[PDB]
């Protein structure tokens, strides 16, 4: 479920940091950075996967940013391409 998702969020714009570095080839780019405030990919992921109710239980980003590094890295129609940001290919 996590690629159908995380492609309107790229889409979205509403994240900072997270956008197209060549859209025709699907690559895109994730700032990689315990207080967060904002509104992150992994705040919104653990939110739709129902994993984090706003406001009546404990933000909690440290969590966030791991199970969400569970969920894409096991995705096998995403990979990374390696040499504060993580490059990724859509495929």
């Amino acid at each position: 479920r996590l690629r159908p998702w995380l492609e309107e969020q790229i889409q979205s714009g509403r994240y900072p940091g997270v956008q197209w570095l060549d859209q025709s080839a699907r690559v895109f780019q994730i700032p990689w950075k315990n207080i967060d405030k904002d509104a992150t990919l992994f705040r919104n992921w653990a939110i739709h996967t129902g994993r984090y109710k706003p406001g009546i239980d404990k933000p909690d980003p440290k969590t966030w940013k791991a199970n969400f590094r569970c969920a894409l890295n096991s995705l096998t129609d995403v990979k990374e391409l390696q040499d504060a940001f993580r490059v990724y290919a859509l495929l």
